[PDB]
RNA sequence: AUUGAAAGUUCAAAGCUUAGAUACCCUGGAGGGAAACCAGACUUAACAC
């Protein structure tokens, strides 16, 4: 836990800042204009949220039965280069 | 009974292309195979007297 002046540094550094382009599939050269940046945040990030539900019933069989066999989601977007794999732990059996 | 409810910034996309660790560059300069050293030492034996 970083002093917060020292830690956005740290943290801006610690995302991965890609660059991308679009290549002619004949002459293997890159197209006119296909270049840009993109930023990812690394494997192994942690987020933390929290899902709120109101009292009707559907919601008690949805938080038993489809919240208990919810690991792994996808997250985002680009996942064909396979980003965002994300999986959900539940603060009710861990800790 | 909330200017509310509902709505995935998502999809396609190669950090690639061209590009010689090359050019110039004396293992050279200085440095006695020298220094020391006796071709020498000594006669002995035998019998006669």
């Amino acid at each position: 836990v970083l002093e917060d002046s020292i830690g956005r540094e740290v943290i801006n550094r610690s995302l991965i800042r890609v660059r991308r382009i679009r290549i002619d599939r004949d002459k293997k050269v890159v197209e006119t204009g296909g270049l840009w940046s993109e930023e990812y945040v690394p494997m192994k990030t942690i987020f933390f949220s929290v899902l709120l539900g109101k009292e009707s019933k559907e919601s008690a069989i949805f938080a038993s039965c489809i919240l208990r066999n919810l690991r792994y989601v996808i997250l985002g977007g680009k996942e064909t280069i396979g980003k965002g794999i994300v999986e959900l732990r539940w603060v009710k059996d861990v800790i």
